[PDB]
C-alpha cells in the first residue's frame, strides 16, 4: 500500500542548521463568584437537604475522629464546624465537605500523644490538664499545617502531590488504615496501654493489647464488636442491593443513635463501666493564641500532615469535578485550607481535610454548591449548643467500631500488589516500601520515606537504562538491536549504541561502561600499550533518548570523544534534540576540534556519511 | 554530495512485528597476588625510599589529624599505622597512602565531641577519663563505617559514589574546609570554646572565638602564624619553580621539627604557657571491644563518613590507576577499607582513607606496589616506640597551621561555583546548596541532604522536560518544532507532540497539560458539551525520549487515548522503543481496542499512513 520514499541530502546538524535557521480577586476567591450566580428558584432546596445530611453524618465523623487524635470529644465538633464556614470562602471544590479524615486525625493524636503523654505530663491523674495541653498540642499543630498550607499557596507549588505516586499512597493508605486499626481496637476493648512513641510502635502497641486483653470491658467490646458487623453487613447489603435506594444508607448515624439510647436507658456507665464519652461542651470556646514554641517539635509532622491532607483534599475534589464539569485550582486549594487549618487552630481544632465518605453522602443527596457545606456546619453547631448533652451516654467503644468498619476499603488495598508486581516491579516495591515504612516508623516519618523512595526509583530507573547496539534492517533506515532481530546485519566497521536515557553522573558511569563493552576495548588502554609499544573506526551514538544533560555529563562526553579521537576512532552523535545541543554549546563542548560537524539528525545520516569515506 | 534514500513500506509496530520477527580469591584480595611478581631488583629500592618519605609525611599528618578529631594525639600515630598494615592485603589500589584525611577526622571528632561534651562528662578537670571516653567513641565509630562498608562490600554496590555528584562534592569539599579552618582557628588561638551541637555550630563556634579573642595565647598564634606563612610561601614557590626539583618540598615535616626544637630549646609550655602535645605515649597500647551499645547514636554519622571515605580512596586510587594504566576493584575498595576500619577500631583509632597530598608525596618519590605502605607503616611504628618522647614539645598549634595551609586547595572552588553557574544552573544550585547544607548541619548531614538534593535535581529535570509541538521540514522527513525555525509546516489537521522525557506520574500529568495545551482542547471537556448538546483529527505522539514506564505512565496513556477516540480523534504513538511497548503490553495497554496498530516506527511512518487516510 503507502510507501515510505524520502530523497534528501544526508545532513548533518551543522549542515542543517547552516540550510535550516533556527529562531487579585482569585487568592482571596470570593463568595461572590457564584453567590449572585445561585440558583435559589431550584438549587437551594437540594443544598438544605444535602447539608442536613451531610452534617449529620460529620457531627458523628468528627466525634469519633476526635478519638484518634488525643483530644476529648466535643473538640472533633469544632474541627467539623469552623474550617467547613472559613472554607465556603475560599474553596474552589464546591462538592466536598470539610472535616477530620481519620487518618489526618491520626497523625494528628501521634503527634499529640508523642508531646504530651500520661507518665510524662501527671505525677499526681489531672484529666483535666493533660486534655487542656493535649488540645493546645493539636491547636498548635494546626495552626502550623495551615502556616505551611498557606506558603505552599503562596509558591505556588501544587504540584508536590504528583511526587505522591499511587503506589506509595496505597502503601500509605493501608499501613494508616493499620495504624488505625490498631488504636481504635485499643479503644474499643478499654484497655489501658501506655503510650509508644518511636519506631515499631504499633508492634509495640499490639504486644501490650494482646496482654492486657484479660482487662477488656465487655460491655464496650460487644457494642463494638456489633457496631462493627452491623454497618459491615448493611455497607454489603446497600452494594448489593444498590438499584433501588439510590441515597446511601446512613447506617452510622442510626447505630449512634440507637446506642445512645441503649445506653441512656440502661446506664452502662455506672451499672457495667462503659467507656462512654462522659464530657461533651455546651457552646462555644474562646479562641486562644496557640504557643509556637512547639513549633520546632512539629515541622517534620507538621509538612506530612498537610501535605498528606492537601492530597486526599484535591484527589476528593478533581473526582467530583470530573464528573461535574469543573475545575479547582490547586494552589487556592492551598490557600482555602491553610486559612481553614489556621483558623481552626486558633479554636481548638485538629487538622481539618474533606472525607471521601462525608463527600460522597454530601453528593449522592443533592450535591451543589458550598451551601450545603454551611447548612452542615450549621447543623454541627445546633449539636454543638443543643444536641451535647443528648451525647453523654454514648460509648467511645461504637465511635472506634465506625471507623473500623470504615477501614475496610482501605484494608482492601493489598490486592494490588500482586498485580502492580505483575505490572511494574518497581511501583509494587515502592508500594511494599511504603506500607514497611510507614508501619515501623512515624505516618509522617513514613510518608517522607515513600517520597524519598520515589524519588530513589525515579534515579535509578534514569540510571541505568536499556542500553542496546544496534544495526540496520537491510534496505531500510531502521535502526533495531542486533540481538533481538537476528535478521539485523552488522554494518562494516562501525558500533552504534542507543543509551535509552538522559546522560548525568550515574548515566555518564554507565555509558562509559556500555561503551568500553559495545566497542570490545577501553580507550586509555589500547593508546598507553601503543604508546609502550612505540577492529572498528567509528563509534556512532543515538542519542534520541537523552532528554537533559549537565556538566558532568558533557565532560564525558568529551573525554569519550577526545578518547576514541586518539586511536583514530570517530565518533558520532545522532538523534540530538535542540536544547540537548544547545546545552553542549553552553557547556565548552564545542572547543578544541569538535565544530558540531560529528552531530547527524538521525541514526542514518551517519551511516551514510561514513559509506560515502 | 551524498543523498538520503530510503524506499521502504510504511511500517507500524504490528506490521514490523509480522514481517521483523523479534528474538575466591578476589573477596580476600591475596598479597599473593603481586608479591611472587614483585621486582626486587630494582623496585625494592624505589619502594624504601617513597615509604620513608611518605612515612615522615603521614607521622606528622596523623598527628595533626588526630586534633580534627577530640582524641590526644598519638591515637593518631596508631591511625597512621594499623589501617596500612590491614589494607596492604586487601587492597586493589598500590598507589594510595591510607590515612586520617581531616575531613573524615573532623567528621569524626564532630561525633565523638557531641557524643562527650567536656560539660556533660566532667563534672570535677579530668582530662584522663574524658580522653579514654573520646578515644573509646573514635574507636566505636570507627568499627560501625568499618561494619557498613564491608556491608556494602558483600552487597557489591559500590556505584554509590556515582551519586556523589562532581557539584555536590565540591560544594561538601568547600564547606567541609571552613569547618576545619574554624576547628583549627581555635585551636591555634588556643582559646577555650564550648562545644556546640547541632545547627548553625560553625557559626556559634566562629561568635564564641571572636568574643575570646582577647584570651588568644599570643605564642601560639605566632607560631602557627609563621608556620602558615611559610607552608604557603614554600609551597607556591614549588609550584612556579617547578621545573627542577621534581620531588615535592616536604616543608611540613621540616616546620614540624623546626618548630618543635625551638619549643624544646625554649620551654614555651612553663615560659610561654603555649599549647604543646604534652602526651604522646611510647609503646602499642593493647586492643579493646568498643561498646556497640552506641551504634544506635552513631548510624547516620557513619554512614556518611563511610561513603565520603571510600569515595575520597576511590577517587585517589582511580587518578593514579588510569596514570599507572590498571583497575582497581570498588567492591573490593569497600571490602579492603571496612576490615581496615573495622582493624583500627579495635585497636584505637579514627576512620580511616587515603589523603590526595600523601599520596602524592609517596608516588612522586618512587611509587610503586604497597611495600611503600609497609615502609611507611614501620616509619610510623619506629616513631610510635622511639621518638614519642622527641614530639612532646610540639605546639598544636603549628599541626592546626599546617592543616589550615593545606586547606587553600579546598577553599579555591568558591571560583568553579560561577562558571559553574554560567554552564549549567541546576549544578551550581547543587553546588550552593550542599555548601550551605553542610555548613548550616552536621557534615554527615550535609552529605545526605547533597545527595537527595541531587535526586531532587533529577527527578525535576525528568519530571519538567523539553516538549514541542513538531511539523515536517518541506520534501523531507524531518520533524523539528514549529515554533522554533520558522520555515515548519503545520501538517493539515493533526498535531504532533515530542514530550522529551520518560512518562512517569509527575511526567504523566505534565503531559497532560501539555496535550491539552498543543491540541487547544481538553478532550473531557469538549465530550462533555457535546453531550450536553444532544480542528485537530489526528494526535501524533513523538515518543523517543520515552525512557521508562511506570504504571501511572500506562494507565495516563490509555486514559489519554479513550479520551481522544471519544471525539473521534486518534493518537499514534511513534519512536517507542521495543523495553518500553513490553512494558506497555505487560501493563494492560493492549486491551479494549488498542491492537497496536497505532504505534509507528518513527513520525513519518503514522504521518504518511495518515496521508492514506
Ligand atoms: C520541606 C522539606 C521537608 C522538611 C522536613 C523538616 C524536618 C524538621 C526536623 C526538625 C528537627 C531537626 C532539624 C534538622 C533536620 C535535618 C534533616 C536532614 C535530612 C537529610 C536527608 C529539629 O531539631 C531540634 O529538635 C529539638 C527537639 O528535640 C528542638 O527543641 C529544642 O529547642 C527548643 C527551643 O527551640 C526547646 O524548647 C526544646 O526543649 C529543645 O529540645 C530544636 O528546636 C530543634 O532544632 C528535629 O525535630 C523534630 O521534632 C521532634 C524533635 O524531638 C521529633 O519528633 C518525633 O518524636 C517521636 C519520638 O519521641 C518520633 O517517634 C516521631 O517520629 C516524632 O514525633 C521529630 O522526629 C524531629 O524531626
Ligand atoms: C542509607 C540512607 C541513610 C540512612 C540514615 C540512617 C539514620 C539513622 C538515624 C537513627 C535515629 C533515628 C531512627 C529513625 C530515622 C528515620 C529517618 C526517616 C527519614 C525520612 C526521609 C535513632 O533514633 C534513636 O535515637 C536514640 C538517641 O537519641 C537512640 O538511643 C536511645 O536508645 C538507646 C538504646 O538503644 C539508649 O542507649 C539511648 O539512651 C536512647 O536515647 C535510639 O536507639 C534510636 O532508635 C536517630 O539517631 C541518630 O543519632 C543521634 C541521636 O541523638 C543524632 O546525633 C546528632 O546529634 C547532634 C545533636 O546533639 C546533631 O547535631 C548531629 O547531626 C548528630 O550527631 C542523629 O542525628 C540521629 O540521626
Ligand atoms: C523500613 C523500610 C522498608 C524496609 C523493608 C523492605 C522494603 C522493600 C521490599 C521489597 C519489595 C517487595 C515487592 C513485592 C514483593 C512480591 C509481591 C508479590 O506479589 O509476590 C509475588 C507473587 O505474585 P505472582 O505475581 O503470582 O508471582
Ligand atoms: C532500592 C533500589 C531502588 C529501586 C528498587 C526497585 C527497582 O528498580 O527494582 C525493581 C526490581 O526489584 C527487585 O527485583 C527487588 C529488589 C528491590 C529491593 C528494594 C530494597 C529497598 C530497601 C525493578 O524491576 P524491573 O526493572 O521490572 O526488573
Ligand atoms: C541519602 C543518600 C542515599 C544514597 C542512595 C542509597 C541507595 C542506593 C540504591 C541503589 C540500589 C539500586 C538497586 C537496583 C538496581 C537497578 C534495578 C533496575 O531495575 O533498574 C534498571 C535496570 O537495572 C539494570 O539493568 C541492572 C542494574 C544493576 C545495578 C546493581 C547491581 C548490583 C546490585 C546488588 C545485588 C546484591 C548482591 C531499570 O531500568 P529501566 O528500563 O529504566 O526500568
Ligand atoms: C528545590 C529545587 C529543585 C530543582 C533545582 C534546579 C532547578 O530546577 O532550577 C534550575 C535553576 O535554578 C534557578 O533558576 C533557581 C531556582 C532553584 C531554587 C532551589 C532552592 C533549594 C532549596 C533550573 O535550571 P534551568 O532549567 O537551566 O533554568
Ligand atoms: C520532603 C520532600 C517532598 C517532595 C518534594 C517537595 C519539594 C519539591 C521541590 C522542587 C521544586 C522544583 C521546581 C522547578 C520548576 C521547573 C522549572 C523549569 O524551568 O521547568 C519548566 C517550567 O516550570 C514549570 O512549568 C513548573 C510549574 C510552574 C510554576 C512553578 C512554581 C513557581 C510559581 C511562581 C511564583 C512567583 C512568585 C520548564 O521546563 P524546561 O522546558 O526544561 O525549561
Ligand atoms: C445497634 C446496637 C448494636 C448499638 C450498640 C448497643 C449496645 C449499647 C448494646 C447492644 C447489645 C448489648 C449487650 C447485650 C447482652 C449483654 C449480655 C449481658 O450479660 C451484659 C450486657 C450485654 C453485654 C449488653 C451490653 C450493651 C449492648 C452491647
Ligand atoms: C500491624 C502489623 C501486623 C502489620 C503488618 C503488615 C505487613 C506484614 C503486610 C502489609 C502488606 C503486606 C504485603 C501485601 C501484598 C503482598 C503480595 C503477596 O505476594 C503477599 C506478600 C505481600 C508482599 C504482603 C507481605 C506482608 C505485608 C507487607
Ligand atoms: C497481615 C496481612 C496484610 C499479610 C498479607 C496478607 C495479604 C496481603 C495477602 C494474603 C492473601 C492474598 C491474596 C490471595 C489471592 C489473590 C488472588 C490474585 O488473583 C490477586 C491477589 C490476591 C487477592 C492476593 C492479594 C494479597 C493477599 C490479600
Ligand atoms: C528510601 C530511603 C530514603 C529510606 C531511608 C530509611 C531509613 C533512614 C530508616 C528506615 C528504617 C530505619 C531503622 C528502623 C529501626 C531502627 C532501630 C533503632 O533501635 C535504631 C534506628 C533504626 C536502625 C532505624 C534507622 C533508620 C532507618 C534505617
Ligand atoms: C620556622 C618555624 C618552624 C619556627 C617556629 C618556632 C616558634 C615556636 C617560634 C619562632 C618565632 C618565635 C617568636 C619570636 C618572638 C616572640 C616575641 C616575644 O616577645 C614572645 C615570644 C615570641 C612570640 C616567639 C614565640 C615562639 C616563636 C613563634
Ligand atoms: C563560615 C561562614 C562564613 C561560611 C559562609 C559560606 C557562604 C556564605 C559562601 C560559601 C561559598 C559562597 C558562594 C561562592 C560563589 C558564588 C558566586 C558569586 O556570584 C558570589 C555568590 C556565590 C553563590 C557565593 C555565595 C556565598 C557562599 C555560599
Ligand atoms: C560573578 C563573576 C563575574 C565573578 C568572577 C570571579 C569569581 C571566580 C570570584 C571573584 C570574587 C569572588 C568572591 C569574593 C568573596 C566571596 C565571599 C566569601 O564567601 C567567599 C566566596 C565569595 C562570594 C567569592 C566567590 C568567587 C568570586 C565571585
Ligand atoms: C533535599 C532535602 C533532603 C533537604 C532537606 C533540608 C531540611 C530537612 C533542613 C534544611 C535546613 C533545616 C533547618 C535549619 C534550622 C532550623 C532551626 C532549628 O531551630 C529548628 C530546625 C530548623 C528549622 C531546620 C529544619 C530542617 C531543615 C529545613
Ligand atoms: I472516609
Ligand atoms: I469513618
Ligand atoms: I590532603
Ligand atoms: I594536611
Amino acid at each position: 500500500s503507502c510507501s515510505y520514499v524520502v530523497s534528501r541530502p544526508v545532513y548533518s546538524e551543522l549542515a542543517f542548521q547552516q540550510q535550516y535557521e533556527r529562531r487579585v480577586l482569585k487568592t482571596l476567591l470570593p463568595v461572590l463568584d457564584w453567590l449572585p450566580k445561585y440558583r435559589i428558584k431550584e438549587w437551594l432546596l437540594s443544598d438544605i437537604i444535602s447539608g442536613v445530611s451531610t452534617g449529620l453524618v460529620g457531627t458523628l465523623q468528627g466525634m469519633a475522629y476526635a478519638l484518634l487524635a488525643a483530644v476529648p470529644v466535643g473538640y472533633g465538633l469544632y474541627s467539623a464546624f469552623f474550617p467547613i464556614l472559613t472554607y465556603f470562602i475560599f474553596g474552589t471544590s464546591r462538592h466536598i465537605s470539610v472535616g477530620p479524615f481519620p487518618v489526618v486525625s491520626l497523625m494528628v493524636g501521634s503527634v499529640v500523644l508523642s508531646m504530651a503523654p500520661d507518665e510524662h505530663f501527671i505525677i499526681s491523674i489531672d484529666f483535666a490538664a493533660r486534655d487542656a495541653a493535649r488540645v493546645l498540642i493539636a491547636s498548635t499543630l494546626t495552626l502550623l499545617v495551615g502556616i505551611i498550607q498557606l506558603i505552599f499557596g503562596g509558591l505556588q507549588i501544587g504540584f508536590i502531590v504528583r511526587y505522591l505516586a499511587d503506589p506509595l499512597v496505597g502503601g500509605f493508605t493501608t499501613a494508616a488504615a493499620f495504624q488505625v486499626l490498631v488504636s481504635q481496637l485499643k479503644i474499643v476493648l478499654n484497655v489501658s496501654t501506655k503510650n509508644y512513641n518511636g519506631i515499631l510502635s504499633i508492634i509495640y502497641t499490639l504486644i501490650e493489647i494482646f496482654q492486657n486483653i484479660g482487662n477488656t470491658n465487655l460491655a464496650d467490646f460487644i457494642a463494638g464488636l456489633l457496631t462493627i458487623i452491623i454497618c459491615m453487613a448493611v455497607k454489603e447489603l446497600n452494594d448489593r442491593f444498590k438499584h433501588k435506594i439510590p441515597v446511601p444508607i446512613p447506617i452510622e448515624v442510626i447505630v449512634t443513635i440507637i446506642a445512645t439510647a441503649i445506653s441512656y436507658a440502661v446506664n452502662l456507665e455506672k451499672n457495667y463501666n462503659a467507656g462512654i464519652v462522659k464530657s461533651i461542651p455546651r457552646g462555644f470556646l474562646p479562641p486562644e493564641i496557640p504557643p509556637i514554641s512547639l513549633f520546632s517539635e512539629m515541622l517534620t509532622a507538621s509538612f506530612s500532615i498537610a501535605v498528606v491532607a492537601y492530597a486526599i483534599a484535591v484527589s476528593v475534589g478533581k473526582v467530583y469535578a470530573i464528573k461535574y464539569d469543573y475545575t479547582i485550582d490547586g494552589n487556592q486549594e492551598f490557600i482555602a485550607f491553610g486559612i481553614s487549618n489556621i483558623f481552626s487552630g486558633f479554636f481548638s481544632c485538629f487538622v481539618a481535610t474533606t472525607a471521601l465518605s462525608r463527600t460522597a453522602v454530601q453528593e449522592s443527596t443533592g450535591g451543589k454548591t458550598q451551601i450545603a457545606g454551611i447548612i452542615s456546619a450549621a447543623v454541627v453547631m445546633i449539636a454543638i449548643v443543643a444536641l451535647g448533652k443528648l451525647l453523654e451516654p454514648l460509648q467511645k467503644s461504637v465511635l472506634a467500631a465506625v471507623v473500623i468498619a470504615n477501614l475496610k476499603g482501605m484494608f482492601m488495598q493489598v490486592c494490588d500488589v500482586p498485580r502492580l508486581w505483575r505490572q511494574n516491579k518497581t511501583d509494587a516495591v515502592i508500594w511494599v516500601f511504603t506500607c514497611i515504612a510507614s508501619i515501623i516508623l512515624g505516618l509522617d516519618l513514613g510518608l517522607l520515606a515513600g517520597l524519598m523512595f520515589g524519588f530513589l526509583t525515579v534515579v535509578v530507573r534514569v540510571q541505568f537504562p536499556s542500553w542496546n547496539s544496534l544495526g540496520s534492517i537491510p534496505n531500510t533506515d531502521i535502526y533495531r538491536s542486533t540481538k533481538d532481530y537476528k535478521n539485523i546485519e552488522e554494518p562494516e566497521g562501525v558500533k552504534i549504541l542507543r543509551f535509552s536515557s538522559p546522560i548525568f553522573y550515574g548515566n555518564v558511569d554507565g555509558l562509559k561502561k556500555c561503551i568500553k563493552s559495545t566497542v570490545g576495548f577501553d580507550a586509555i588502554r589500547v593508546y598507553n600499550k601503543r604508546l609502550k609499544a612505540l577492529p572498528i573506526h567509528s563509534l556512532v551514538l543515538d542519542c534520541g533518548a537523552v532528554s537533559f544533560l549537565d556538566v558532568v555529563g558533557v565532560r564525558s562526553l568529551r573525554m569519550i570523544v577526545k578518547e576514541f579521537q586518539r586511536i583514530d576512532v570517530h565518533v558520532y552523535f545522532a538523534s540530538l534534540q535542540d536544547h540537548v545541543i544547545e546545552k553542549l554549546e553552553q557547556c565548552g563542548f564545542f572547543n578544541d576540534s569538535i565544530r558540531k560537524d560529528i552531530f547527524f539528525l538521525t541514526v542514518h545520516d551517519a551511516i551514510l556519511h561514513l559509506r560515502s569515506q
